[PDB]
């Protein structure tokens, strides 16, 4: 991982996807066992690789 | 909480708390609520105080 978005309130992972010019899929590919339904605040994600 | 670690792929609570020193019955406690096979990628766990 080149990069990481920091999970905020309110936060879903269609716009954390498109904030980053990808699409869930790869975001989920980017991050093994992502749980879009259960973000945690804080939580960080892969946005790079 | 004094101390943090970011879950990654694979981690089980157990593992982690060794890591730190602690037991796993201390690490729930440093983190109120926590399903311990369903960890978030990319959480943030306390590790002390």
């Amino acid at each position: 991982c080149t990069s990481y978005y920091t999970v905020k309130s309110g936060d879903i992972c269609y716009n954390i996807a498109q904030t980053y010019g990808i699409d869930v899929a790869t975001l989920q590919s980017y991050n093994p066992g992502l749980q879009c339904d259960n973000l945690q605040i804080g939580q960080q994600l892969c946005v790079a690789d």
